[PDB]
């Protein structure tokens, strides 16, 4: 029948962000990131797979692996891996053993750490930042970070204002671009300052045309001649190009879109109506055939919110369908076959082979046999319409042993659009143990924000947020991007309560990042939620305005101390603490002044609240926005268990992750105000 | 005499440590002199024969503190740092150092990565504090012990205390040890870092050694034999304490256990004076004095007859004493007079002279300094000094620059607590007349003390609007009324006049430029108080001024006073020299620039990217460039004078773009 979920199961759910298929298509390699208890952090397990037979051989375990590709012209592979000495460029031979290729002897420190460069991640050293092969595999382009060595200098004006939010010492780096010829000689193309985000962040696009190699920089698209060794300064650099050579896009609103391709001269060509959205970062991405007559694009459908593939060619648009979602996919050179990761809400991930000609999906071995032995929970995909007329997709996750005529306490978990068809996606659940809540008898409602692509009202308000000013009115910006989401949660809880599924007396809500903002807005604007947990928040608070000016100016119209202050007092949650009757827990990695402002405001208002600040590996390190430390991930999941058990169920937990706490939570309940 | 240079203001020595032998025939003092090779100050230890006057140079070190004479012997003891961290050393009667107590693993401290923030220059401290027993047989000392444990999850007030962190910190505890005459050491107790008196008071009674700990305070006693624990300055001969009444001009000195010693011309027990010392028998004491008016430091002898103060022709800052309080060796200091060592006979009140401290500064032609006080429109007087330019004749107009830090304008030689990075000596040599002016003295009126009490207390009375007036706004008027008074005499050109200051003086510079049209240019060193960005950290000190939070119903008090919101009232050139890079300092810069005011903020770094610069600059490369930037700033804006000596050349072009974009 299968065993129930445990806490370590949610921790060890593997992530596959790297999969590569050989050019001939007979071999493939992929790496599964799995949380390691002995290491205290995740480690990537590299595995080779025979596409024909289905045999999977475990090769080697490393720290990190990125940019996994197949070397053109050979049967080998290349990747950026870290063995603990810093990220370098390695070659994996056709039999699956890795040996160094390019090694920076002086890798610079990166991430949130003392004396490190704030790239934009887990603390580590990066020897080789990015690389790409030429189409024939003869030439190798790569970039590496070089720590700028000079004495500390006086800084002036905007140099000083950029240091406002600094929590730690930092260093300064430059980005070197190198090119190696077929003879093994390397020459430096150019150097770029840290101010270039295209060069520092890496992972960018680079094209090979004739004698030139072209890539992107920020001070343009720059070109380097292989022989002349000269530098000079198009939509060919853009993702999502079609078989005709134009830009792919989807137009329309509401239920279905229309997939079109616009040529560089501006003449559009429509492939007809489509039920899906194009080019999501969580989908399979995009790939073009060598001849350019066939492309594949990753898709995310409206409604069911499933990921898949779509084939574009001269005749039109055709998408192959599967019984689950295809997230990450490899392809061969001819685009005639693919190896993908098949994923679903309650079904663990599996490797599958896809023949793009016949649309036949042949199944391969499962990725995590540990999670195949777990009895799948009951999940029902459902969309809810609110009082403002907006629909929000999501999932209703039932408790174990649920039978009809059962009332259960509920917990709402929301992050962005990330509630979809995928297996235990950490971008959604975060530290909230959605699986373990159901085993203990909770109904977990996974619900997104109202999808902005349904209505012109939500798109115009979202545009003003990214733009940094109106129109529309900042008063409506608060309504469309925040307040109407509170209504979508209240109307979804009462709708299930009218069906007898949920006890309205006991209902929780949780979220982080975008979901943290939703939690902080609902708790102020709604009495319907008894307990709440806001992961790593701080947006919308007045303490973070100076850093976030352009993002705040759309919501509040201006500074907190300007004439717009009355907008700050009506909306911002830290000023609204008097409207809050609920239990607000803050799980905080960053310890920003905006999160502390929300804590000191709720505590001064008599509201029962606690802020939990999880540290890094040492005193010189921090924790990433999503927790990469297992000891922090496990205790954060248990803290949410103990928090929602105490306030919703009046249940004291013997497994509580921190001692002498429930004692303190009693003193908070005794001090609650009359309101 | 040769004229002042920029390196002379840098190399002016500080002596914070002087000790006289028990018999009184030998003495030691340490002179802190900025070193160009080391790029920071280094202390030169020197031994002195008071009879002959010979001064022998023993050894140069990094830092030295707590220099005392070991009771019962002819040797001394001090906390010195040779580069391996601060430890406790012994100085034998011939003047050579050898270790006494050495902590093999000192903890890093200061503003630095992976360091503990006591509350200073980055370094390692092996031995924190020490004190001898009266007989010298017992030795009490404390040392910092780095707390070793993994990082943990913090909750509630643990998180809020980290709001203002710029760097990674470690945690320590303070161990207290006691060494018996046989040489065996026993640990008295351990205190957490939250104890301030332990990290930053010991008495000896019988078999007990008593000190003070904070938990909010307690007095505990350790038994030297039983080895058990339990809970239980400025003293006169009769045992009663010493306080001063008699406001206004003179003062009355009283000893209260209610004796009265009569009228006195000075105030009592300032940190800048010689301090306090009591005789063994207890019939004679000596106290450091600071006089009203002339603002000179000196000594006062109290006995079973009365109070008698000895007077010299200059100020005595640091003084050592012998066991019987019959003699003293002191540092004689003056405004235009370089420091010099002197011996004082306390019985006969005669001062015999010894060699100079800094022969480098004895060859400089003394500038003309005139002590002068000014009365403002509010009826308050502000002491200070006016310093004439070189080659000045009567009936000459000159451009002016006002430099203010606290009460620190007084009779002393180039005190860095006052001038800071503003080169008042080199400004006079270049044709500037510099007015060194203090705040209105708070001891002159009950209106100033009551407002000062509310600031320290963190709430009224008096009214917050009067706290802005008494501690700030009336100091603006003192500057304006003193400038127009000198302009009426023909000394000062009112069109071109500067103002500068740091810390307290930075706050005065920020309020004047907002509340006054009289000053053309301004330089505010390492400021940020009174700004709304620093409320969450400084709540108590801010609550007195503004009455509450910036977003509360007190906002209208913030909009009228706080300089960041008043930038529209600023027509001037405001420069910020900034070590800390606080969010309050950045808020002041972003506010002035957004209002069209010409302004610039200069952020000076530490030795490494892992270290910071202290409040007063200890890095010679940072001090020299900070002095040059002020000259180039005031020469450009006041005199329209472009400088070929400018420290950063890219600026004067940018300053032109600031001048062209000025509003009306």
């Amino acid at each position: 029948k299968g065993r129930p979920w445990t806490l370590e199961d949610i921790l060890t759910v593997p992530e596959v962000n790297e999969i590569a298929l050989s050019d001939n298509g007979r071999l493939a390699i992929y790496a599964a990131e799995i949380a390691d208890l002995d290491a205290g952090k995740p480690r990537s397990h590299i595995r080779i797979v025979d596409v024909e037979t289905g045999r999977t051989k475990e090769l080697l375990t490393v720290d990190t692996i990125k940019s996994l590709r197949s070397v053109p012209g050979t049967q080998d592979w290349s990747a950026l891996v870290d063995l603990g000495e810093g990220q370098q460029l390695y070659r994996i031979d056709t039999e699956g053993k890795l040996l160094p290729l390019i090694v920076n002897p002086n890798p610079v420190p990166v991430g949130k750490a003392d004396m490190s460069f704030p790239l934009g991640i887990r603390p580590s050293h990066i020897g080789i930042l990015d690389y790409d092969w030429s189409p024939d595999g003869k030439w190798l382009w790569y970039s590496q970070l070089r720590a700028k060595s000079d004495g500390p200098r006086v800084r002036f004006d905007e140099e000083v204002t950029a240091l406002l939010g600094r929590r730690r010492s930092t260093i300064d780096v430059e980005v070197d671009f190198f090119l190696r010829n077929p003879e093994g000689d390397t020459t430096r193309i150019m150097a770029r300052p840290s101010t270039d985000r295209v060069a520092t962040r890496g992972g960018g696009r680079v094209l090979w045309r004739g004698n030139e190699v072209q890539f992107r920089i920020e001070t343009e698209f720059v070109a380097w001649n292989r022989v002349n060794r000269t530098v000079r300064t198009l939509l060919s650099m853009s993702i999502l190009v079609g078989p005709r050579g134009g830009q792919l896009s989807t137009s329309g609103l509401g239920s279905d879109r229309e997939l079109i391709e616009t040529s560089a001269e501006g003449r559009p060509h429509s492939y007809g109506r489509v039920a899906f959205d194009i080019g999501d970062s969580r989908s399979a991405g995009w790939k073009r055939s060598r001849d350019g007559k066939r492309v594949v694009i990753g898709t995310r459908g409206l409604g069911d919110a499933r990921y898949g593939l779509a084939l574009i060619d001269k005749t039109g648009v055709r998408e192959l369908r599967a019984d689950a979602s295809l997230t990450r996919c490899g392809f061969d050179g001819m685009l005639r076959s693919a190896i993908c990761v098949e994923e679903g809400m309650s079904r663990p991930p599996r490797l599958v082979r896809v023949d793009l000609g016949t649309d036949k999906i042949t199944d391969l071995g499962p990725i995590s046999p540990r999670h195949e032995e777990i009895e799948p929970l009951q999940t029902i995909a459902r969309t809810f319409v609110s009082r403002d007329g907006y629909w929000s997709s999501g999932y209703v996750l039932l408790p174990r042993g649920h039978r009809a005529a059962d009332r259960h306490p509920a917990v709402v978990v929301t992050h962005g659009t990330d509630a979809d068809d995928r297996f235990a996606e950490p971008a959604n659940q975060w530290n909230y143990p959605v699986q373990l809540l159901a085993e203990r008898g909770y109904v977990v409602l996974l619900l997104n924000d109202p999808s902005p692509g349904q209505s012109k009202d939500l798109m115009d308000a979202m545009h003003a947020w990214l733009r940094g000013k109106g129109p529309p009115d900042p008063e409506t910006v608060q309504q469309k991007l925040w307040l109407t989401g509170v209504h979508s949660f209240e109307d979804a809880v009462t709708e299930l309560a009218a069906e007898g599924l949920i006890d309205p007396a006991r209902v929780g809500i949780a979220g982080y990042s975008r979901g943290s903002q939703m939690v902080n807005v609902t708790v102020t604007n709604s009495k319907m939620f008894r307990a709440a947990s806001s992961g790593d928040g701080g947006f919308l608070e007045p303490a973070g305005y100076a850093t976030g000016r352009s993002s705040y100016d759309a919501v509040y119209g201006g500074a907190p101390l300007s004439d717009n202050i009355e907008r700050w007092r009506r909306f911002a949650p830290s000023l609204n603490a008097d409207k809050v009757c609920a239990a607000v827990l803050q799980q905080v990695a960053s310890a920003s002044p905006s999160q502390i402002e929300l804590f000191e405001a709720l505590r001064a208002a008599g509201v029962a609240t606690q802020i939990s600040y999880y540290p890094g590996a040492t005193a010189a390190s921090d924790e990433t926005h999503v927790f990469y430390l297992t000891t922090n991930r496990l205790r954060a999941m248990r803290e949410n268990i103990a928090w929602f058990d105490y306030w919703l169920l009046d249940k004291r937990d013997a497994d509580a992750p921190f001692p002498d706490h429930v004692v303190k939570w009693d003193r908070l309940k005794k001090n609650l105000p009359d309101r």
